[PDB]
C-alpha cells in the first residue's frame, strides 16, 4: 500500500521527520528541537526515523527510502555534511548515509535544505516544468536553491545557492556565518527576533492591542502602527530585495519563489526593490510566495520519490 | 591564406575593430571613440568593418565572419541589441546582424562584451577546459560572463551575468544604470575617474613625484603615499570583492578571472575580502588576472572561429 518516503529536515531551530506520500501529502509529521550537540542530534534523528518507520507500517505506507534536508554545505553523492555555520553546531564532516542506512535498511539521500526547497518547488510547486528558477527560503536563517536547465546547481565545491550569505552592505549587521551584511543577518527569523528584543528592551515594541518575543511580534506591531518596527521591517525587506536583484543580475531566472513564514510579509517590498533598482530586462521576472506547506521536508521526500 | 575573424568591440569609451587569426593573434586593430548617437555609431562600425575587410585581403587573411562584442543586453540568436544603460546611448532594439551581413556579405554573431570576455577565456585563456568559471571585466563599466557546464549562461531574458550591477550597499553611489550601490558605481574606470576628479578638485590628489585626470592617477597617487586615494581604492576594491563573494555564494565557480586595466590593482584586495568574509567551502576558489590582452575583442572573434 501507499508508496512513501521518509523525510527529515534539520534547521536552525527544529528537527522534523515525516512520512510523505508519492503525491506530496504529509501523512504524519514529528517535531522536536534540533539538539545542540552531535551525539544528541544523530541519536534523535535515528530514534525519530525508527519510530516513523514503525508508524508507517501501522498506517499502511510502504517506505522507499529516506531523504534528508539539512542546513550546511552537503556532498549529496556521498551523503556527507561537509561544513555548517554555527546555526547547527558540531555538524562538519558528518556521514549521514551510513548510520541511517545501517539502522533503517533503506537508501539515503542528503542535500542542503534550500536545495531541497528547490526540488519541492520543481516536483510539487510553482517551479514545475520550468528551465530556471530560484527559491529563497526564510526560516531561522535564509536558504537558497537554484534550478538551471531543470536541475540543481550545486557548484564546484557544493556551495552554490548559499543565498542567505549574499552581501548587500559594506558594513551592516553581523551574521552567524562570521561575515556581516549578509541578507540573512538583516532578514532572517533570527535577525528579526533580535531586532524585536532590541525594541522591547527599550520598551518600544508593544503598542495598543498586543500582549518568547520574536519576528511575528515585530510584524504584528508594525501592522498596528509602530513606526520603528515598520522601519526595521522595511530595512529587512530592502536587504532581501537587493539579494534578489543580485540573483536576477547573476542568473536571470524566470521565477523567484519566496517561502517560509516571512515570505508573505516580504513579497511586496521585494517587488518594489526590483522595480526601483533592477535592470529593465529582468522586470518581467515572476516573484511569488510558495504554495507548499513545508518545501524543505517535501524536497527531502522528492529525492526519494524521484530517484529510488 | 590565414583563417581569421573580424572582431568588433563597442564599450563605454572605445569602438575597436580587429582582424584576429585562428590562433588568437590580433593581426591589426583599429581604434576610435564610440560615437554618442546611433546614426554615427552604425556608420562608423560599418566604415571600420569595410576598411578592415579590405586590409585583411592585403594582409592575406581570409575573413570567415564578424563577431560583435557590445555593452548592453543582447539576443545572440537574433543578433539584436535589446537594451543598454546610458553608457551607450541610443542602443535599444538594434538589429546589428542585418546591416553588417548585407554590407560585408558575412555571417554575423553578437553578444554582450562580458559574455565575449568569458568566451575568450574559455578558448584562449585560463578558462580553457573548465566546467565552470566566471569573469569580471573592468573597463569604463564592469562586465561579467558566466560559464557553467562549459557554456555561457545567458538567462531567461538575456540578462544573466550583468555582474557590474551586483549591489553591495543599501545606499552607496549612483550608478549609470539608474540604481545605486552597484559594484560598477564603486569600482569601474568611470567611478574611479569621478573620485580622482573629486580629490583633484579639493587639490587633494597630486603628491610629490606627479604632474585628463583618471583612474591611473588615483592608483599612481596611492602608490606614492596619498592616504585619501588609498582609502578610495580600498573602498572600491572591497566593493568589487563583495561582488565576488556574491558570485561565489551564488554559482560557486572553481575560478574567477579578473580582466581589464584595473584587474592587477584589485586582485589582492578581492582575495582579502574573500578570505575575510566568504564561506569556508569557497576558500579554494582560484582568483587570477587574465593573461589575455583584450578579452572582449578576442571573444567576439571566438564566436566566429568556433561556430562558422
Ligand atoms: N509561527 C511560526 N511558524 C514558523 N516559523 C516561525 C514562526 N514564528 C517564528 N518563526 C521563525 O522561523 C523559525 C521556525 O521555522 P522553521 O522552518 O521550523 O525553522 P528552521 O528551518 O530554522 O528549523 C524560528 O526560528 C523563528 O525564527
Ligand atoms: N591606459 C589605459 N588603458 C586601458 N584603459 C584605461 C586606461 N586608463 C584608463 N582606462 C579606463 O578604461 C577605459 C578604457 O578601456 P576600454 O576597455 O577601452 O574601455 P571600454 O570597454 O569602456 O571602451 C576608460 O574609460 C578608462 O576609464
Ligand atoms: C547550518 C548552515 O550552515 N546553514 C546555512 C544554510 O546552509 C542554510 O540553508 C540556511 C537556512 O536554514 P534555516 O533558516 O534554519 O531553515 O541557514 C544558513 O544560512
Ligand atoms: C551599455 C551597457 O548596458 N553596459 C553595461 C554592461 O552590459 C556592460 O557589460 C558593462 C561593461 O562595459 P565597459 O566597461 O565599457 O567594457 O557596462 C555596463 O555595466
Ligand atoms: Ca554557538
Ligand atoms: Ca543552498
Ligand atoms: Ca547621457
Ligand atoms: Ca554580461
Ligand atoms: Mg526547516
Ligand atoms: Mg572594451
Ligand atoms: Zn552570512
Ligand atoms: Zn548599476
Amino acid at each position: 500500500g501507499t508508496l512513501s518516503a521518509l523525510a527529515v529536515d534539520l534547521g536552525g531551530t527544529n528537527l522534523r521527520v515525516a512520512i510523505v506520500s508519492m503525491k506530496g501529502e504529509i501523512v504524519k509529521k514529528y517535531t522536536q528541537f534540533n539538539p545542540k550537540t552531535y551525539e544528541e542530534r544523530i541519536n534523535l534523528i535515528l530514534q525519530m526515523c525508527v519510530e516513523a518507520a514503525a508508524e508507517a507500517v501501522k498506517l499502511n505506507c510502504r517506505i522507499l527510502g529516506v531523504g534528508i534536508s539539512t542546513g550546511g554545505r552537503v556532498n549529496p553523492r556521498e551523503g556527507i555534511v561537509l561544513h555548517s555555520t554555527k546555526l547547527i553546531q558540531e555538524w562538519n564532516s558528518v556521514d549521514l548515509r551510513t548510520p541511517l542506512s545501517d539502522t533503517l535498511h533503506l537508501p539515503v539521500w542528503v542535500d542542503n535544505d534550500g536545495n531541497c526547497a528547490a526540488l519541492a518547488e520543481r516536483k510539487f510547486g510553482q517551479g514545475k516544468g520550468l528551465e530556471n528558477f530560484v527559491t529563497l527560503i526564510t526560516g531561522t536563517g535564509i536558504g537558497g536553491g537554484i534550478i538551471h536547465q531543470h536541475e540543481l546547481i550545486h557548484g564546484s565545491s557544493f556551495c552554490a545557492a548559499e543565498l542567505g550569505h549574499l552581501v548587500v552592505s559594506l558594513d551592516g549587521p553581523d551574521c552567524s556565518c562570521g561575515s556581516h551584511g549578509c541578507i540573512e543577518a538583516y532578514a532572517s527569523g533570527m535577525a528579526l527576533q533580535r531586532e524585536a528584543k532590541k525594541l522591547h528592551d527599550e520598551d518600544l515594541l508593544l503598542v495598543e492591542g498586543m500582549s518568547a518575543v520574536g519576528a511575528l511580534h515585530l510584524i504584528q506591531a508594525a501592522k498596528l502602527g509602530n513606526a520603528k518596527a515598520q522601519s526595521i521591517l522595511r530595512t529587512a525587506g530592502t536587504a532581501l530585495g537587493l539579494g534578489v536583484v543580485n540573483i536576477l543580475h547573476t542568473m536571470n531566472p524566470s521565477l523567484v519563489i519566496l517561502s517560509g513564514v516571512l515570505a508573505s510579509h516580504y513579497i511586496h517590498i521585494v517587488k518594489d526593490v526590483i522595480r526601483q533598482q533592477a535592470l529593465s530586462s529582468v522586470q518581467d521576472v515572476d516573484v511569488v510566495v510558495s504554495d507548499l506547506v513545508d518545501p524543505a521536508l517535501l524536497g527531502a521526500a522528492s529525492m526519494v520519490l524521484d530517484y529510488t
